């Protein structure tokens, strides 16, 4: 540890450089020097060492300099304090700092052994083989408290690659700890993974990390999740596929609830009727940290009366109130109608060349009439939630359709097909048997508006969803088989409609006023209805094929 030993470790030196030209002597020289220092590498000064490893980079002796930085710091601390001081977080600063000069010394060597050799080619070079050795010297290391200030050194530098082709265990601890503090460090943690054919590893990280109170935008926290749920679905190795679809399911979900967070937060702050004093508070809590259903609901969806989220809000809770979610969907379609309404009146009102109310701006281009806007509200939910959910209960949802479809006159008097509901919920998927089995409960039942000579219409809505599927029917050539099937029900159905047809001619002959205009129209529909009624019997009678579909 004294004096004389670290004076002839520097003689040594010095006569090392002395000897530049006689290349045998200078390498023995500074073999000498070094293992004289490494004997009294626990004694070192700062400046000492400082002094020796300039001298051993002017004669190009890196890894011999990187050696003994190395050396010094093990035995300053021996009993490996910085290590659990670091993989916990005091006076073991002494441990970790003295530690952290030797690593400093490091990163000079390193870059002038760049410098030196930048731009000259890797039998190898002289300049490639003291490369290797002196990587191999910092890779081989045992010495992970080195190898944790060595990855951030080249973070700061902006080595990237260099992190990544990295063999050694140390940097994926390292990686994981500052993963969970800054939002940078954790995607070289899934470049890292990923490239290593990790997935699973790389979609925990973005998961956790869409979870975190880190500071990321609520839109950034999305593309981790539809990361994470890409990663998640493909089994990387030795990992149970039964916990990767855990995995897949927890970001799949969050996924859904921060869309529905996302939608509602760019609605509320484009609502002309939200104030702006609330709009700051509003973005200010909802982009960032993915809320919960609850919250979202009761705090903002339900408050701003924006139902279609509201509907989604109960698809992604699994909510169990029918008559809740019934409610709501009347309200979304009544929003939507009296919406569509005033629209087409400005338009109207810009074709007919009449004044607009001042400040208001009418639409460009002609705006839908108010049943193809509801339309395309229950759409809009039907194609992102799926018909298989609780938010799609046909039996009691289609009668809320077809009467507001009576009571707003959203008929052919505005130039719209009678029949516009019973063909959007078709062409949603819903099977033909339901339809007709919710139309059959609709006639027999009489509840207004479904009354009167009004049910003509609930007539001409079986008419039409029948030829609708016997046309299928023979389209696919066969009749897939309490689920409803075609029967004799349907059979029955269509003669019963002949009886509702005559009483509603028989009222219309002598109403106040005259004749309802409406009688060849019902006798016409009358013909249709049994023409109807024999292919239905045909269908019946034959012994065509009953069919597959499978789950
Ligand atoms: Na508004």
């Amino acid at each position: 540890s004294d004096d004389v030993v670290t004076f002839k470790a520097q003689e040594q030196l010095q006569r090392a450089s002395e000897q530049a030209h006689n290349s045998p002597v200078l390498r023995a020289l500074l073999a000498e020097s070094l293992r004289l220092f490494e004997q009294v590498a626990g004694s070192l000064t700062p400046a000492n060492l400082t002094t020796a490893v300039e001298q051993y980079i002017s004669l190009k002796y890196y890894a011999g300099a990187i050696q003994l930085c190395l050396t010094v710091a093990q035995q300053k601390d021996r009993g490996n304090t910085a290590l659990s001081w670091v993989n916990d977080g005091d006076s073991r600063k002494k441990a970790f700092d003295e530690r952290k000069i030797c690593y400093n010394l490091i990163h000079q060597v390193l870059d002038k052994l760049e410098s030196d050799f930048a731009g000259e080619p890797e039998r190898p070079t002289l300049a490639a083989t003291k490369r290797m050795e002196a990587y191999n010297v910092v890779n081989d290391s045992s010495d992970e408290v080195f190898h944790f200030d060595l990855y951030e050194w080249y973070i700061e530098k902006g080595w990237t690659d260099r992190i990544l082709s990295i063999d050694s265990p140390h940097v994926i601890t390292y990686l994981q700890r500052l993963a969970e503090t800054d939002f940078r460090h954790a995607e070289l943690l899934c470049r890292f993974y990923t490239t290593r054919s990790r997935f699973f590893e790389a979609a925990q990280v973005q998961t956790n990390l869409a979870k975190s109170d880190l500071n990321i935008s609520l839109k950034d926290r999305i593309i981790l999740l539809s990361r994470a749920k890409g990663n998640a679905s493909v089994n990387t190795i030795g990992i149970s596929r039964q916990q990767q679809q855990q995995l897949n399911h927890e970001a799949s979900e969050l996924l859904e609830i921060a869309h529905i967070q996302d939608d509602l937060l760019e609605r509320l702050v484009a609502d002309p009727r939200i104030p702006e004093e609330r709009k700051a508070e509003i973005e200010e809590f909802l982009d960032g940290p993915i809320r919960t259903l609850t919250d979202l609901f009761n705090d903002y969806a339900d408050q701003a009366n924006y139902y279609d989220l509201c509907l989604l809000i109960f698809h992604a809770a699994d909510f169990h109130n029918p008559r809740t979610i019934l409610d709501t969907w009347n309200n979304l379609i009544n929003q939507s109608h009296f919406e569509a309404e005033q629209r087409r009146e400005y338009w109207e009102i810009v074709q007919a060349g009449g004044d607009l109310p001042a400040g208001v701006i009418a639409p460009i281009a002609e705006p839908p009439l108010p049943y193809v806007y509801v339309s395309q509200q229950i759409q809009l939910i039907a194609h992102r939630t799926s018909l298989d959910s609780l938010i799609f209960p046909v039996n009691s949802l289609l009668p809320v359709v077809c009467a507001y479809a009576i009571n707003n006159g959203q008929d052919a008097s505005i130039g719209a097909d009678p029949c516009w509901p019973i063909q959007l919920f078709l062409n949603l998927g819903v099977p033909h048997a339901l339809v007709v089995q919710v139309l059959e409960n609709v006639l027999d039942t009489q509840e207004a508006p479904f009354t009167g000579r009004r049910r003509k219409l609930v007539v001409q809505w079986i008419a039409m969803a029948v030829d609708m599927w016997v046309r299928e029917v023979e389209r696919r050539g066969a009749m897939a088989a309490s689920e409803a099937v075609m029967g004799s029900w349907v059979s029955e159905l269509l003669g019963r409609a002949d009886q509702v047809l005559t009483q509603i001619a028989g009222t219309g002959a002598t109403l106040r006023g005259g004749a309802a205009s409406d009688a060849e129209e019902i006798a016409s529909l009358r013909r249709t209805v049994k023409g109807l009624k024999r292919s239905v019997d045909m269908l019946l009678g034959g012994e065509m094929a009953r069919m597959s579909f499978f789950r």
